[PDB]
Parts: C-alpha cells; structure tokens; sequence
C-alpha cells in the first residue's frame, strides 16, 4: 500500500445523498468539508462527480473546482474530474490551473471520438482515465478488458504522442454476488487484466471504481469494506496502483479467519455456492 493512490469518491452526487443534498442546497463550504476530510484520511486525488438530473452539472463542476482551487489544503491534490459528458469534462479542464486528471474517455463512441478527446487532454497536460469500453461494449472478461487496453495504449502513444505515464487504465471493476452466474469472475477478471497491463503496457497506471464491487451487499457496510479490503489485497498484488476508494476502515489482516474464507470465496469465485453463502452471512450480521 505504499505505492497505492488513493482516489476520494465521495464528492461524487449519484454515489453519495449526502453530497447531492449538499450541492443541490448550495451549501458549497460543507460540500468543500467532505473533500477536506478525504484529503485529511490520506486521498491523494479527489474525484469529483456532478452528475445528476436535478443538476447544472458543467456550472457546479466548475464551481466546485474554483472553490477547491481557494483553499489550500485541498488545492494541494489534483482532482478528477468525472462525467460522462464531454462539456463538462472540457469545462473543468478550462478551469483548473494545474493538472488535473480525466475520468474518462473510451472507445464507446469510435476511434476519432476518442482520439480527439485524447489530443485535447494532452494539449492541457491532463492524465486520463481510459475505461475498458470500446465500439463492442464493455469489457466485462479478463480477455476482453485486455484487447481494448492494449489497442487503447497503442492509439495513445503511437498516434496522438501522449505521455504513457499519464494513462490511467480502468478495467472496469463490476459488482459480484448479484444472483447471475455470469458475474461471478468479474473480480478475479479485473486482477488477470491487471496484472497483464502493468506487465505489458509500459509505464501505465490501473484504477478502479472499487466500492461498485460490493453494490449486492448495499446495507451491510461491514461485508462491503470486507469486500473491498480483499479486493484491493489481490489487486494490489497484481500491480494495482490507484483506486476510487472511501478513504475513511476494515483492514484485510483484522478479518476473522472464517469470515475471510468467505469473502475471498466471493472475490476469487472459487466456489460456485460462494455468493449464497456470504448472503447467508449477510442476513444474520443485520
Ligand atoms: C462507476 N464508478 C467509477 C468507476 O468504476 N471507474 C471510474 N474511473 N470512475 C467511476 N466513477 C463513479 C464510480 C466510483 N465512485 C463510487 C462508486 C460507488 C459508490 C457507492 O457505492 N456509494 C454508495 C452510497 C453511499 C451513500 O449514499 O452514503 C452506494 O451504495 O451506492 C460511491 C462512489
Ligand atoms: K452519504
Ligand atoms: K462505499
Ligand atoms: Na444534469
């Protein structure tokens, strides 16, 4: 974990109700707060996600971003900048004076898409996020999450020039545990991708969307930081250099021996009755 970044999700309005509330009420300087308590807990970069029909979601980024950039002890970090809008990811950049990071582009919408977004990020000095989605969907097996990064770095470096230090892959971390069989390798896809990466494409980071691992145990936030702890143990292992984390918790040493067994049961699919099992454990911890 010493060569880990940890990435802030919590400004972030469709993954947190408190910060939609905060924003949407215009209470900037609470809103502010929770970027300071995840810089305080050790993030390193702060995601920042305005995303939410109730929403002008370019004009409460660049807000938000200028605020941040007023208060030292949060400028200090660079931010993510997270939508799935072009305008508004264009908006932050415009915005913030020192580099910041995109999250995301992709392949979703073709080649020249993707390459004129790149060509524009470099022209900022930006880092990207790249996520594993290309012309065919989302990249969900090992396999798959591979083909596109290893295509993606290719058009990166060899044709618009940019910096491979500043490519950040995100092979897509999917929720487990959601009652279709289908679903039960993502984790374990997610570390062969890895792994493969950091081996093969040089000088390039991954990044995840951690807490999205855990989505089918919403209300057990116990089982869900226990998920989250192993994931980034096995992850991490595979080269792993960055997450979008909570970083406010359950370290993976401190889990009870049986309760492990179960967890990693899930995350490393290595049974096929893993899922019904940590439900059951589930249920009776609440
Ligand atoms: C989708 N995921 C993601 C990703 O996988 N990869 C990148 N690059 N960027 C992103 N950005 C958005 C997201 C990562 N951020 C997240 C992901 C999940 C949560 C989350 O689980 N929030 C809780 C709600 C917590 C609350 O409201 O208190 C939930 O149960 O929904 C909170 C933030
Ligand atoms: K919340
Ligand atoms: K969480
Ligand atoms: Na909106």
């Amino acid at each position: 974990e010493i060569n880990f970044v940890n990435i802030g999700e919590r400004c972030n309005v469709a993954g947190s109700r408190k910060f939609l509330r905060l924003v949407n009420e215009k209470k900037y300087d609470e809103a502010l707060s929770i970027a300071r308590q995840q810089v305080e807990d050790g993030a390193l970069v702060i995601d920042v996600n305005m995303d939410d029909g109730l929403l002008d979601a370019r004009t409460e980024m660049t807000t938000f971003l200028n605020l941040i950039m007023s208060e030292p002890e949060i400028a200090r970090v660079p931010v993510m900048i997270d939508s799935s809008k072009w305008e508004v990811i264009e908006a932050g950049l415009k915005c913030l004076q020192g580099k910041s990071i995109v999250n995301s582009i992709s392949l979703k919408e073709g080649e020249e898409v993707f390459l004129e977004h790149a060509r524009i990020i470099k022209q900022y000095g930006a880092a990207t996020v790249v996520m594993a989605f290309d012309e065919k969907g989302q990249a969900d097996t090992a396999a798959r999450k591979i083909e596109v990064c290893e295509r993606a770095y290719r058009l990166l470096v060899d044709k618009v020039g940019f910096n491979p230090h500043d490519i950040i892959f995100d092979p897509n971390v999917l929720a487990v545990a959601t009652g279709i069989e289908e679903h039960n390798n993502y984790a374990v896809d997610f570390i062969e991708a890895t792994g493969w990466i950091r081996k093969n494409l040089p000088g390039a980071h991954v990044s995840g969307g951690v807490s999205n691992l855990s989505f089918s145990f919403r209300g057990n936030n116990y089982i869900r930081e226990a998920m989250h702890a192993v994931f980034l143990y096995h992850a991490i292992q595979q080269g792993m250099d960055m997450g979008i984390v909570n970083p406010g918790s359950v370290l993976y040493s401190d889990i009870p021996a049986d309760t492990l067994e179960k967890i990693e049961d899930v995350v490393l699919n290595r049974r096929p009755d893993a899922a019904e099992r940590l439900i059951e454990l589930a249920e009776a911890l609440k």
